[PDB]
């Protein structure tokens, strides 16, 4: 019947503003912002800067071994490109390609100069749900928009699973592939079907707000789908109980400058 996930996300649609602004970042890790949001407001490019949060995202998942990048990289749903200029640091890496939607609303690549910028190529316009699946080596996706109803988020995380299988379908080393909505019946048969197939696991990044159950399926992750999924959604709940935990900071990411 009714999973862990959707109590969670049930009780989350019962929240205050007061609530669910506390709940948010009860105990979460996070990356203060506010030197690099500067830069980027002021048109600074050279000073390290991650473009968004979406980087220390993926070096948390990077420098705990559950991804290597390698190669050519693509970023299905690059926004501003954090992903990509990520990327772009790590030794193995030959190449990036980052592809975004773009337009009123929705984020714009954002062109800095950190380390390893002249590999890079973020391209907005593109939707990739219409774009024909290419080869490579490591396989990035972090497309998928949150809602208050599960049955959207379900449905959306499903569209971006059918899309990333074309190109998983070209065989790459590595991947990692935000899971919205990993926390129905539905789609931990889904990412078991999908693990079978084309291995990995689920990984919940810390950095993840409280009020999203997203998960990052990832290659070096191996862990049964069903206990990582049931594991975070019990995490999420006993976090709406009780005070309001600390926010953990880590430091936020420095990807230096120049060319590779
Ligand atoms: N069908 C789509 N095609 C291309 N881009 C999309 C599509 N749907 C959503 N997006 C974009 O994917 C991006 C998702 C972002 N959260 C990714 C953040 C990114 N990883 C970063 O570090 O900055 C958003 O900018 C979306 O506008
Ligand atoms: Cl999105």
């Amino acid at each position: 019947g009714e999973t862990l996930g959707e109590k969670w996300k049930a009780r989350l649609n019962q929240m205050s503003a007061l609530e669910f602004y506390s709940y948010k970042k009860s105990g979460i890790t996070e990356v203060c912002r506010e030197e690099a949001r500067r830069a980027l407001k002021d048109g600074v490019a050279t000073g390290g800067h991650a473009v968004s949060r979406g980087s220390a995202k993926l070096r948390w998942l990077v420098e705990r071994g559950y991804l290597q990048p390698y190669g050519k990289v693509i970023d299905l749903g690059c926004g501003r490109g954090g992903w990509s200029y990520y990327a772009a640091t790590i030794r193995k890496v030959q190449e990036v390609k980052g592809y975004t939607k773009g337009g009123p609303g929705h984020e714009e690549p954002m062109l800095v100069q950190s380390y390893g910028w002249n590999i890079v190529r973020l391209k907005s316009g593109v939707d990739v749900f219409h774009m024909a699946a290419e080869p490579c080596d490591t396989l990035l996706c972090d497309i998928g928009e949150s809602s208050s109803s599960p049955e959207v988020e379900e449905a959306r995380t499903l569209r971006v699973l059918s899309m990333v299988g074309d190109w998983l379908e070209k065989r790459p080393g590595a991947f990692c592939i935000k899971v919205l909505c990993p926390y129905t019946s539905t789609m931990m048969e889904t990412l078991e079907r999908l693990q079978r197939r084309y291995g990995g696991g689920l990984v919940r990044v810390p950095l993840s707000r409280n009020s999203t159950h997203e998960m990052y399926w990832v290659s070096g992750a191996k862990s049964n789908t069903i206990k990582s999924v049931s594991t975070t959604s019990q995490l999420l709940l006993g976090r709406m109980d009780g005070p309001r935990r600390p926010v953990k900071y880590e430091e936020d990411v420095n990807l230096g400058s120049g060319t590779r």
